[PDB]
């Protein structure tokens, strides 16, 4: 088990972050700082404290645990958290997600 960030470890640490989070955001910040996520403090910018993996542009409806499974499928804090069946259903769901970000 290895860790990115040890500092932003605990829900605590990663809900502090979010102190300067912009308002005008349609996702909160108890929503991301349990999916592992802290604010990086540039636009509405989110780094997981595990896979060190990056999520930007939140729009409403956005699940926090659905994104870092869609995109971070490998990350060891949202297996133990979610499980392999949640990871593995997600990614049925999205199954050609490089060839969708890849125009
Ligand atoms: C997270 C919710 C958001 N909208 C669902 C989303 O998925 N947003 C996506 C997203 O963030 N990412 C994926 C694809 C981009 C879209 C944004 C487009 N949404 C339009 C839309 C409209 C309608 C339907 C679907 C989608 C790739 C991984 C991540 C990302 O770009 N991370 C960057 C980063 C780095 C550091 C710190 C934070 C973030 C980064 C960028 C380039 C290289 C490396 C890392
Ligand atoms: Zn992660």
């Amino acid at each position: 088990f290895s860790i990115s960030n040890l500092s932003m470890q605990t829900h605590a640490a990663r809900m502090r972050t979010f102190m300067y989070w912009p308002s005008s955001v349609p996702v909160q910040p108890e929503q991301l700082a349990s999916a592992g996520f802290y604010y990086v403090g540039r636009n509405d910018d989110v780094k997981c404290f595990c896979c060190d993996g990056g999520l930007r542009c939140w729009e409403s409806g956005d699940d926090p645990w659905v994104e870092h499974a869609k995109w971070f499928p490998r990350c060891e804090f949202l297996i133990r958290m979610k499980g392999q069946e949640f990871v593995d259903e997600i990614q049925g769901r999205y199954p050609h997600l490089l060839e969708q970000l890849l125009s």
